């Protein structure tokens, strides 16, 4: 037998992440969000220390797409900014990214 992991393409990853002394240890930020929906958010930063950096699959510039099952990816930046503050404490909290590699390029000159 064989495995090939798709080391290309956009996948989602679960994550759990328990609260320690930092907490999560990460951060989320949004961009070109007017509202949400087609504008998501995305990890803004993995602080050294926390439960997201020692797990390692979460990383900065990933994008957070559901929280234990619950999809919130057609939700407002507002209403998911909110989520993550609001901070669950269950213990493990199982976040959903999608990471993606994106396969387009910059262009050299737009006129």
């Amino acid at each position: 037998g064989s495995v090939y992991n798709t080391k290309k393409v956009g996948k989602r990853l679960n994550i759990q992440l328990k609260k320690g002394t930092e907490g999560l240890g990460f951060s989320i930020t949004s961009r070109d969000v007017t509202i949400g929906g087609s504008a998501p958010i995305y990890v803004k930063n993995i602080l050294p220390r926390g439960a997201a950096i020692q797990d390692g699959r979460l990383k900065a510039g990933d994008r957070l797409i559901e929280v234990n099952g619950v999809d919130l990816a057609g939700k407002s930046q507002e209403e998911v900014v909110s989520l993550l503050r609001s901070t669950k404490m269950e213990g493990t909290v199982s976040l959903l990214v999608f990471r993606q590699e994106e396969a387009f390029h910059p262009r050299e000159m737009n006129a």
